[PDB]
């Protein structure tokens, strides 16, 4: 469990959809408050489609920077967890969590999201 900072987690392939969809069930359940401010859209440019999602919390802060590794990291084991928890904690979490699909938004050209982060690395 994990929150109050900004991350953002890019996917193009590699089954990437199942740990999307996985850690948005997971995160989407786990914090009913609806405090949770994250989205997922799809940008398509230069002949190539790929899949962008935005994590934002209400209590961030801009300071605290020893929590910014903190959730890096967290986050960053958290996601490639093995295919074993990675499905377990997204199917098995139907005793008492859920998960929903929401729709994905469209993304064009210009300066709006992180366009950092996701564009070179995790």
């Amino acid at each position: 469990m994990q929150k109050g900072l900004e991350i953002a987690f890019q996917t193009i392939n590699g089954l990437d959809e199942s740990l999307v969809q996985a850690l948005a069930g997971v995160t989407a359940s786990d914090f009913p408050d609806l405090d949770i401010k994250y989205n997922i859209f799809l940008v398509d440019l230069y002949g190539q489609k790929y899949f962008r999602i935005l994590f934002q919390s209400k209590k961030l802060s801009e300071l605290h920077p020893e929590e910014r590794k903190k959730v890096r990291e967290k986050f960053d084991e958290n996601s490639r967890m093995q295919y074993s928890e990675l499905m377990t904690k997204y199917h098995d979490l139907k005793k008492q969590g859920k998960i929903k699909d929401r729709p994905v938004k469209e993304v064009h050209e210009e300066y709006d999201l992180w366009e950092d982060p996701i564009w070179q690395y995790i």
